[PDB]
């Protein structure tokens, strides 16, 4: 587990940032409500890299099955939103967890991208 860059740590924060704005905008009138987070994190990734958002229950919005189990391990040393972080697994890399307000939901926010 390793500490952000500043670089990291502000593109964590200006993508919350833009997540969060979109679904304030966009009202909660899916007939599938994750439809909705889907839209969201699938608009404001960046190039080459994707977003998860965890609920307060512990599911997983945007991940593959063949992912779970990295997700899994990552969020499981994972601390708040106070301190995030990033690990490398083989090819990718995790990094967050970053936050997401919506409504009375709140969700975690993390990045998947190639590792470097």
């Amino acid at each position: 587990m390793t500490e952000l860059l500043d670089s990291e740590q502000r593109q964590g924060l200006m993508i919350e940032q833009h997540v969060e704005a979109e679904l304030a905008n966009d009202p909660p009138n899916d007939l599938m409500w994750w439809r909705r987070l889907f839209r969201a994190i699938d608009k404001w990734a960046p190039p080459g890299q994707r977003l998860l958002l965890v609920t307060t229950e512990g599911r997983v919005i945007g991940a593959e099955r063949s992912e779970m189990q990295i997700i899994r391990n990552f969020i499981g040393q994972a601390d708040n939103a106070d301190h995030p972080q990033k690990k490398k697994y083989g090819r990718v890399e995790l990094v967050g967890p970053f936050s997401v307000r919506d409504g009375e939901d709140n969700y975690q926010l993390y990045l998947i991208r190639p590792a470097s």
